[PDB]
C-alpha cells in the first residue's frame, strides 16, 4: 500500500530533476513518413512513458475511441528503439499484407505500423511510435478466471501462434516472448488474437550464419526464470529449441493451471534441475501433473518432439500439427470455441524487443 509500503525511487543513480512535458490536445504532428496524426487527450498510468490518443488527419476533435495510439519514451532507451525498429521493419503494411497473400489466409494477427516522431530539447531527445488500438491482454483474463483455461482455448492459440512463429522464424528472427502477457485481442474482432510487445525479438542468423551451439551468456540472457529458455539458463547461444520451449512451458501452464516449479522460483538452481530432470523423463511431468486416468497424448508427443530435437534438425510444424488435430479427434471434440477471451480491459502498454538487460553499457 502507498502508506504502508514505501516506494523507493533510487539511492544513487540519477541526479537533478528531469521533468518531462506533453503535447496540446487537438494537435497533429508530422511523422517521419510525412503522415499527419492528431493527438487527443492523455490515457494511461505510469509517468514518463504515458500513452496518448491518436487518429488520422480527418476532422473535428478526438473522442474516447481513437483508432491508433501513440507512446512517448526516452530516445536514449534501447529496448524501445527495437520495438519501433522491428515494427517499421517487420510490422510493415506490405510485409504483413504480402504474407496473407503468400499464405492464402484471411488476415494477419500481427500489429500494423503507422509512424513516429522525435524532438530534441536542451540536449534531451524524445521519441514516440504510433500503433493501433487493442481490446485486452490474454494474461489479464487468465488471472481473472483464477488461472483456468480450456482445451479448445489453449489448442486454439497453439495453432495461431505457430503460423505467427513461422513468419518471424523465416525472417531469421527469434520470438522469445510468446507468453500471453504479450498478446491481445481485436476490439472489433474478439476472435482475433494479436501478438504485440515482443521484448525479446532477436536474429541469430546474420549473413546466412546460423548461430551454432556455443557459450554466449552475454547474449540472449534477458528473461524471467518463469519461462527463461534453457539456452540462457546454461549460458549457451540462441537456438531454435528455445522458442518451442517457451510455448511448451506456458502450453502446459494453462492446460494444467500451475507448474511444478511454481513455489520454488526463488531457487534458480532448482528450476534448472527440474528442467533437465523433466526433460529426460517427460512422461513423469504428465504423470505428476495429470492423473493416470487422463494422459493427453497431444502434450506427450509435443514434448517428445522438443526434447528429441537436434541443433541441426529443422522445425517439424507438419508433424506437430498432426498431433494437435489428433488431440481433439481423440477426445471426440472439435474447434468449437475459438479465442474465447472477449471482455476488454486496457490500462497501458509496453514497447521493447531487445534481450540483454543486466548492466547496460
Amino acid at each position: 500500500m502507498p502508506r504502508v509500503k514505501a516506494a523507493q525511487a533510487g539511492r544513487q543513480s540519477s541526479a537533478k530533476r528531469h521533468l518531462a512535458e506533453q503535447f496540446a490536445v487537438g494537435e497533429i504532428i508530422t511523422d517521419m513518413a510525412k503522415k499527419e496524426w492528431k493527438v487527443g487527450l492523455p490515457i494511461g498510468q505510469g509517468g514518463f512513458g504515458c500513452i496518448y490518443l491518436a487518429d488520422m488527419n480527418s476532422s473535428e476533435s478526438v473522442g474516447s475511441d481513437a483508432p491508433c495510439v501513440v507512446k512517448v519514451e526516452p530516445s536514449d532507451n534501447g529496448p524501445l528503439f527495437t520495438e519501433l525498429k522491428f515494427y517499421q521493419r517487420a510490422a510493415k503494411p506490405e510485409q504483413i499484407q504480402k504474407w496473407i497473400r503468400t499464405r492464402k489466409l484471411k488476415y494477419l494477427g500481427v500489429p500494423k505500423y503507422w509512424g513516429s516522431g522525435l524532438h530534441d530539447k536542451n540536449g534531451k531527445s524524445y521519441r514516440f511510435m504510433i500503433m493501433d488500438r487493442f481490446g485486452s491482454d490474454l494474461q489479464k483474463i487468465y488471472e481473472a478466471n483464477a488461472k483456468r483455461f480450456s482445451r479448445k482455448t489453449v489448442l486454439q492459440l497453439s495453432l495461431r501462434i505457430l503460423d505467427i512463429l513461422e513468419y518471424i522464424h523465416e525472417h531469421e528472427y527469434v520470438h522469445g516472448d510468446i507468453k500471453a502477457s504479450n498478446l491481445l485481442l481485436n476490439y472489433k474482432n474478439p476472435d482475433q488474437v494479436y501478438l504485440v510487445d515482443y521484448g525479446l525479438a532477436y536474429r541469430y542468423c546474420p549473413e546466412g550464419v546460423h548461430k551454432e551451439y556455443k557459450e554466449d551468456p552475454k547474449r540472449c540472457h534477458d528473461g524471467t526464470i518463469e519461462f527463461t529458455s534453457i539456452d540462457a539458463h546454461n549460458g549457451v547461444a540462441p537456438s531454435r529449441r528455445g522458442d518451442l520451449e517457451i510455448l511448451g512451458y506456458c502450453m502446459i501452464q494453462w492446460l494444467t493451471g500451475h507448474l511444478p516449479w511454481e513455489d520454488n522460483l526463488k531457487d534458480p538452481k532448482y528450476v534448472r534441475d527440474s528442467k533437465i530432470r523433466y526433460r529426460e523423463n517427460i512422461a513423469s511431468l504428465m504423470d505428476k501433473c495429470f492423473p493416470e486416468k487422463n494422459k493427453p497424448g497431444e502434450i506427450a508427443k509435443y514434448m517428445e518432439t522438443v526434447k528429441l530435437l537436434d541443433y541441426t534438425e529443422k522445425p517439424l510444424y507438419e508433424n506437430l500439427r498432426d498431433i494437435l488435430l489428433q488431440g481433439l479427434k481423440a477426445i471426440g471434440s472439435k474447434d468449437d470455441g475459438k479465442l474465447d477471451l472477449s471482455v476488454v480491459e486496457n490500462g497501458g502498454l509496453k514497447a521493447k524487443t531487445i534481450t540483454k538487460k543486466r548492466k547496460k553499457e
